[PDB]
């Protein structure tokens, strides 16, 4: 699993066209104020262990930034060892559940399987942009 | 070299704190309307050949999107095989020059070696977000 942590002043997205034959989540849109936006690429061989490590780290980074909202944003573009869409969806669902066991704030999992438009204002501080990998 | 192509409706950035002891470019800020924003991570072993392949591809993708502005945005976070900062800066300078030989529109190389704040509104169409790697 490959992740990009973006500490945002604000974030919003809207699904547009389906990116998969049949997206496993319904379409939608949401917007937020200050949040950690976690661009999440599920990789082949990610399993429950991988999810749990990632959940703990997101939690720990969120605490360090004093943020109370995390967006789990499915992203197909952070690596060249993608898991297939069904495995990917499953792991993102597990990640959402796992994060709630480690982090007390708002967790928003954005829909999987769509192209999206988005807008973000990413903060300038030294820890506002970082990437992290997890495996098992 | 690892790149992320974001077709934006608008883009802006501002350097904040120096991210390197002595950043090789001066601080600054710019904003744009419709542009291809190329988050660019220089990797160990990128050379002139790598640059030229990347320049041709950016050019060809820009043409396909009918965009006339490309932002070359130094980004340290797209892979785990980073070139050292001096090699990285050099390659980004080469990339800027190479792109101008292949693409007729506005090429803006954003400064290297700073933390930055940025804001982007990324389009929803199917080719609005893609990643590409180049090597030699
Ligand atoms: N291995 C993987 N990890 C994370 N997400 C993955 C995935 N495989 C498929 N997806 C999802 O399906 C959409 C099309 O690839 C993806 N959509 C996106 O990447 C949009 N942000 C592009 O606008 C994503 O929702
Ligand atoms: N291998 C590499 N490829 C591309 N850029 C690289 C690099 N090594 C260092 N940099 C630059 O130095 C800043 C701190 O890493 C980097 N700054 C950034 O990545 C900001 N957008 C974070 O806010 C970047 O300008």
């Amino acid at each position: 699993m490959r992740l990009l942590y973006l500490h945002a002043d604000r974030f919003e997205y809207k699904t547009v066209k389906p990116a998969l034959k049949n997206p496993p989540d319904p379409p939608g849109e949401a917007s937020f104020g200050e949040a950690l936006v976690v661009f999440t690429t599920v990789e082949d061989g990610d399993g429950p262990q991988t999810v749990m490590y990632a959940a703990s780290d997101i939690a720990s980074h969120s605490s360090r930034l004093k943020v109370t909202t995390v967006i789990l944003y499915p992203y197909a573009h952070l690596s060249s060892r993608l898991a297939k869409p069904m495995a990917a969806h499953k792991r993102l669902i597990e990640l959402e559940g796992a994060l709630r066991t480690k982090f007390p704030g708002h967790v928003h999992r954005a829909p999987f399987g769509w192209y999206k438009s988005f807008s973000i204002a990413c903060k300038g501080h030294p820890l506002a942009e970082l990437s992290r990998s997890f495996t098992e």
